[PDB]
């Protein structure tokens, strides 16, 4: 549910207190723009338009 500071979600399993991160509605988790490929400018755009982003892990799973 609510993302925590000392939690893990991304495939690499790292804290969100490092680099940019994105929220996936598919699995309802968090990921890294670098790991998924999304750019800081791209992820920020989907947040403004309100487009439910889907990590590359779910799209192929
Ligand atoms: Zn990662
Ligand atoms: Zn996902």
């Amino acid at each position: 549910g609510s993302m925590d500071p000392n939690a893990l979600y991304c495939i690499c399993r790292q804290p969100h207190n490092n680099r940019f991160m994105i929220c996936c509605d598919r699995c309802e988790e968090w990921f890294h723009g670098d790991c998924v490929g999304i750019s800081e400018a791209r992820g920020r755009l989907l947040e403004r338009n309100g487009e439910d982003y889907i990590c590359p892990n779910c799209t192929i799973l």
